[PDB]
């Protein structure tokens, strides 16, 4: 046409970027978010946004298939006046690690459980802007942890769970937040 | 606010995301790249791209100020049919860590020096697609390392340098790559 052929340049206005993982395998392209709210869900009639059921995956594991069938309506991420909220719209708990959810003086970040229908503030811009975790050596060596949130469907990880690391979880998300 | 519309919250077409760092401080908003090539520079005549001199950094270190100016014309990042290439357009070496630059059987990833005027394939889609590093425990625990490239201007880090960690470098980039 006239405007249908041109490719626009990039921008600084996408407020987060989402990566979907199955265990150690990244599934599908990254989803870069512009509008203030996004559903992340399994099948097309179940939300407006990032559809995970459409992603072609090489991981055919039975456990991954079972968790995928439990994602259902998934989660919603929404920018609000006081930060970014994650709402659990699905019928199973989700588990979240975010640097802005924890006491800045702790030695390690915790994984937080969010029951179906409950919400949690995934990201706080003011706290992230000034965040130092001086007692967390891994954090100081990997400061991008300050703006990357990890979310697992159905299965928890870390202390008091079978899986020590998030990359053992069947279905999980990496959410990278812009500073904004 | 008054008319119905067909919302798409985001897109999959930005092929990498660039974060600029000064030591342990993230500086400026993330840049989501859609154009085939991106110039990243401190000062480039009639330059159009990701200008690091315009950002208003909180890092007031004199070393950071000196290195920032040395970036000069910076680097060029180009997405091509055969992968993503980095061209060093500055007067100083740059230093790059990328999982697709290394022997997959090694224990830890190396930092690679790129002279002024030289190029390197910073990211290879097919090598990354299902890259496994079975002797690298950190990589298996943090598989997103396989899609993220770190680039430092002027100053090296790692094995052969006083700086052990990337977050000790005065001026560096985190580049998060999308899949093909
Ligand atoms: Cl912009
Ligand atoms: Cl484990
Ligand atoms: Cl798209
Ligand atoms: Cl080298
Ligand atoms: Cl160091």
């Amino acid at each position: 046409s006239d405007s249908q052929l041109l490719l626009e340049p990039g921008d600084r206005s996408h407020w987060c970027v989402v990566a979907y993982w199955e265990e150690k395998t990244r599934v599908g392209r990254l989803y870069c978010v512009q509008e203030p709210s996004l559903d992340i869900f399994y099948d097309l009639p179940q939300g407006n946004g990032f559809c995970l059921g459409q992603l072609n995956s090489d991981n055919k594991s039975q456990l991954v298939q079972k968790v995928r069938s439990k994602i259902g309506c998934g989660i919603q991420l929404t920018r609000e006046v006081d930060g970014v909220w994650v709402y659990n719209r699905s019928s199973y708990p989700i588990f979240i690690k975010s640097a802005t959810l924890d006491n800045p003086d702790s030695r390690t970040l915790l994984v937080h459980k969010v029951f179906p229908g409950f919400s949690i503030k995934a990201f706080d811009y003011e706290k992230a802007y000034s965040l130092q975790r001086p007692n967390d050596h891994e954090f100081m060596q990997q400061p991008w942890t300050g703006f990357t949130v990890q979310i697992s469907f159905v299965k928890g990880w870390g202390q008091c769970y079978t899986r020590q690391f998030i990359s053992s979880c069947p279905c999980w998300l990496e959410v990278i937040f812009n500073s904004r």
